[PDB]
């Protein structure tokens, strides 16, 4: 489970789990959409007339009128063909995180609260990654994967996932650099358990672009030779601990209280902070940086385990 | 300069210097002590009892008496006896921490509010470091030492310090388990600059001797082979920040919100940390712990700077 919404581990051979989820989501779905929708309503007037907002606004809306449009699922044909719905859904609502960012942008100058912003941004965008959970997971429930209830891997090693974003995040870095850092990952290295990938896919790559561009940024004279990022894996019954640790520079004192808002960087829109902390704390876990300026930064994950 | 309390830097062949601190001195300590008096007459009733405690509240008063039956300075002779007054004060009270450790023990046990006895603590111990700073430095004042103004070292140098206490705290690990992690020190190891040891040599014994015990608990299989205690000197114009990593296992969860507590302990009297951090943050500081629970644990002592 996760929060106010359980992930259904059920089986059956006659496909009953199926109708069960898909029930559930057909409950579930219309009022988080709701409770979205009314997040736009009480948005400052002037910021709500963005036409980005106003967009945005209105793909939610229409998103509750096709979801409370469907009729209620009785049979695996009426499950089949809410799955295709729910898919139009996600595929529409992609680029969401992207359009908030910009609609808000100038819009948010305006109100003196800067407070209102930042908390529509974290409410919406943690709703926004649960109902996706919630959907990607009935969806996953069709599929045919070893290791896999729906969207929970049965088996997922950290090592394995850190690494698979850490190519990622060096393609991107060669690419504007022409080199990254090597990452070396100690710790934990062989550690398997049953986890939810969906987070880590969203926040590992946003922490690992970070440590790769200050470390680049900081070692512009040899460029083809700079210090490793540290990835230390702890693994304990309660938690799961990620440190990434650079030798980037750190974050300036002067910076220090603006790198968790929404829109600040020193370069994207500068979300990957502020999103990856609301997505670890919405979870149950956290994120929390260690500046040493001068030196490097120190970026610990901690997400809990499944009961 | 400290806490509403200033280092005087002043120099003087005539030694009027001297007069001038001196007379700050006078002025300063008595009110000082008058505050510490206050903080016992308002200690619970019962733990105001304690015999131990009350020795304390007895010593303060004496110190008290004597400060202000000291006459005003007007030369050099009353100096040099002021100084002599001062010095039996220092002596006479170096055994308050422990005093006061084990006074409090069960004593506190008693009352329910238990942010009263972390309170009193950390007010009387950070109040008596800044009375021990002014009157040593004082003292100091009239030593011939290169590189230093009173206890002001003018170039001190952070990896030198920390070596010094390293080999203090290895010994005394040695002598309990038959061997000490090894020390590596990182990071800014050629730095220099103003700075007043005093603070740092209260925390980083404690500091490491922490990491040091951690490591050798948690390889008992293995004490001749331990992993190494990693320590980071990060040095920029607003602070100095000394990380110490170890792979000792991490504070576990459980113990997680009790380790800052005064008398808490999983052996001393369970002081090192409270009292570690009531002095950084008594000097515009702070100390910050990172747990990786299976690994081991990251502690950060950040120090401001002299202006
Ligand atoms: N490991 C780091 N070292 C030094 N600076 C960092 C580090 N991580 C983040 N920062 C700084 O923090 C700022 C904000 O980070 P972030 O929220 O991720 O947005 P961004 O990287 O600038 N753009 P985005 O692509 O939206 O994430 C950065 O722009 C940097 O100035
Ligand atoms: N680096 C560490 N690793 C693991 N546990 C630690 C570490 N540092 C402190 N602790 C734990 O934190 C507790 C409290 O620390 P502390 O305040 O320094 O008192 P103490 O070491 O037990 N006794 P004292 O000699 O008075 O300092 C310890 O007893 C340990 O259980
Ligand atoms: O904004 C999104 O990405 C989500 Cl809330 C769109 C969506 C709604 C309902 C079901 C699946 C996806
Ligand atoms: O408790 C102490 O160590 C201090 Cl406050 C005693 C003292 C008082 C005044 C001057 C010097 C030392
Ligand atoms: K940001
Ligand atoms: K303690
Ligand atoms: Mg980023
Ligand atoms: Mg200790």
């Amino acid at each position: 489970l996760t929060p106010t919404m359980m992930l259904y581990s059920g089986r059956s051979q006659d496909g009953s789990h199926l109708l069960k989820s898909g029930r559930y989501l057909q409950q579930e779905l219309p009022v988080r959409i709701a409770h979205r929708i009314k997040g736009f309503r009480s948005l400052p007037f002037i910021i709500g007339c963005n036409p980005t907002i106003l967009h945005v606004h209105e793909l939610y809306i229409r998103a509750f009128q096709k979801l409370t449009d469907f009729p209620p699922i009785k049979d695996q044909a009426d499950e089949a063909q809410y799955c295709q719905l729910v898919r139009q859904l996600l595929d529409d609502h992609k680029d969401v995180v992207t359009l908030l960012a910009e609609g808000l942008r100038e819009s948010r100058k305006h109100i003196e609260d800067e407070k209102l912003v930042r908390y529509f941004l974290d409410k919406t965008l943690t709703s926004r990654l649960g109902i996706r959970m919630l959907a990607t997971h009935h969806l996953a429930l069709h599929e045919d994967k070893p290791d896999f209830v729906g969207i929970i891997c049965t088996r997922l090693s950290p090592k394995k996932i850190i690494e698979k974003w850490v190519d990622f995040a060096r393609r991107l870095c060669e690419h504007k650099y022409g080199n990254a850092p090597r990452v070396r990952i100690n710790g934990h290295v062989a550690a398997r358990f049953p986890f939810i990938p969906m987070p880590l896919d969203y926040i590992l790559p946003e922490l690992l672009k970070n440590a790769m561009r200050a470390t680049m940024e900081s070692h512009l004279d040899t460029p083809y030779n700079v210090p490793d990022v540290v990835i230390t894996i702890a693994n304990n019954d309660v938690d799961l601990i990620i440190r990434i640790s650079d030798r980037g520079g750190g974050i300036a004192h002067k910076d220090l209280d603006r790198v968790m808002d929404y829109h600040f960087t020193t370069a994207g829109f500068g979300f990957g902070l502020p999103t990856s902390r609301a997505y670890a704390e919405y979870l149950g876990g956290s994120l929390q940086l260690q500046s040493l300026q001068g030196i490097g930064t120190d970026v610990y994950l901690r997400l809990r385990h499944i009961d």
